[PDB]
């Protein structure tokens, strides 16, 4: 089946990536899948905060390290993340009181991370969901124990740690242009930005519903409005794997001189987080659905 | 659907277990056909030594963690494995040459597992896949630097660490009672027993062909001849998933007075390590297959 990976590389774009890990790569066809047909790779969880410092100080890299070697050894490139992030985060950092001690729990979270695999990471995503839908900062304890700073230094000690990554910030429900979270990103992107703070990408978490496709092509033209280098599509499902709905996204991409790429969030309808809405580009038995063979004309003209 | 861990319990046995981990359960329809179906859950990957002790004496428990916490949770009994494994084991281990250096590894390796989960663990399996097919034992580095002691060691510590444990000794190829390495296992598990080995069970590490099912109604029964006070049928999965060959499995089980129950490796299909062959109980949309249901037939009958 021909490569959504190459076809997109040849309309001048960097990636069109997939979710995985490596249970994933060593069962089902999703290794050979991954090999012919997308270009970069994501941990599924591997990265997340509770499977890599369960405890302070405990930092458990086996899995991400597993998904690193895979991706040099076969060509393909690599993100991260999420390096900030209030979901999944282990009771013991909530817990934390001190601003002192959560500013240097986080920047060593950052920094242990980053190092680890220095160089070899494309773009990571320094900080999650940090919005509320209306806009306004969303109050996790980083935010009310650091205050609203915790973001520049985010970044500024992700830059310091490997300076070779793009640093993006991300989140969910920027779909829709006149939804207030995508102007407020975009309004808080500028402001950093224009205050040295080193923000490289903004990267939508795309989980979409029937229909909402077509939305996106004027959502990430605002997104881009922000200025960074960078936009990206993150984390793409559709409910239903509409054609329409699909080629729609893509071609948001193809119309956003800076969105660089595309990553959807798995391979097979199975092994999806909502399996039961067939949302992914492959089926059960693994065949290309018609959704993978609509991009696949699409990128084609 | 009907659960076939409840009518197994009703035919007098133990238990009819899966394998899974923390994706899986976060994904698919996996927890809910586990919630009602299986009694058992094994690990797929997170207690294996490369993701537990990737480097010596640092240990990494995120994932079994979850494991354990969501099966006492759901009412589920644990096995765990492998301690003692040649495959997926880090290099740090192999290219140790010492003989007290290397039992002493083996020995913290075991207790530091066992010791954290003491108590909730059904069974262990202690050891894995430590013969040849011609029945000598296999080369591995534990053999080779330690010498054949070290499966009774292994043992020993294991005893001593979590008394409440069934330990295992596990190996495939079990399948043929004419096979030289059903017999070769059970002379040495004999041998060691009575040195005092404190080897509770024998695990048959079931992969089958079109029509090897028949075969385990007598191989089963030779295994049991060994005398330990349990064997198993585990990683069970079987190419073309024939009713037929599966409800021989499942009467070799019931025939065998010492056997506890079965796991299959893996809930669906697409998720199989060798998915191509569509080997498991539930197809790509987590519908259950024919050999599931001629499985409850067969339990009610
Ligand atoms: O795009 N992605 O599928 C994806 C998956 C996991 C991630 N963790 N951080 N960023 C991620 C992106
Ligand atoms: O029964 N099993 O499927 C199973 C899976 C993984 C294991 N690791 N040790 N024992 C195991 C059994």
């Amino acid at each position: 089946a021909q490569s959504v990976d190459q076809l997109i590389k040849a309309r001048g774009k960097v990636y069109f990536g997939v979710a995985t890990d490596q249970n994933r790569l060593t069962t089902g066809k999703n290794a050979a899948i991954i090999q012919a047909d997308f270009g970069m790779v994501w941990p599924e969880n591997s990265m997340k905060w509770d499977a890599t410092e369960p405890s302070q100080g405990n930092f458990n890299f086996a899995g991400a390290d597993y998904l690193v070697n895979w991706a040099q050894q076969n060509g393909k490139l690599i993100g991260g993340g999420m390096l900030v992030w209030h979901s999944q985060l282990p009771s013991w950092v909530s817990s934390i009181t001190d601003k002192n001690t959560l500013t240097n729990v986080m920047k060593n979270h950052i920094t242990t991370l980053m190092t680890r695999y220095k160089g070899k990471i494309r773009a990571w995503d320094v900080v999650g969901e940090a919005f509320n839908e209306d806009g306004s900062l969303r109050q996790t304890v980083f935010l009310n124990v650091i205050g609203e700073d915790y973001i520049p230094i985010a970044f500024q000690t992700a830059r310091a740690a490997d300076p070779n990554a793009k640093l993006y910030i991300m989140d969910y429900n920027l779909d829709s242009a006149s939804y207030p979270k995508t102007q407020a990103i975009v309004n808080r992107v500028k402001q950093w930005r224009a205050a040295g703070v080193p923000i490289d990408g903004i990267g939508s978490q795309t989980h979409l519903s029937a229909g909402q496709g077509a939305g996106v092509l004027q959502a990430l033209p605002l997104l881009a409005s922000a200025g960074t280098p960078e936009v990206s599509i993150l984390m793409l499902d559709v409910a239903g794997a509409s054609p329409t709905d699909y080629v729609n996204v893509v071609n948001a991409c193809l119309n956003v001189q800076s969105c660089v790429g595309i990553t959807v969030f798995g391979v097979a309808d199975p092994d999806s987080w909502r399996a039961s809405t067939t949302p992914l580009l492959f089926d059960g038995n693994f065949n290309p659905k018609p959704a993978y063979n609509a991009i696949v004309q699409d990128l084609q003209q």
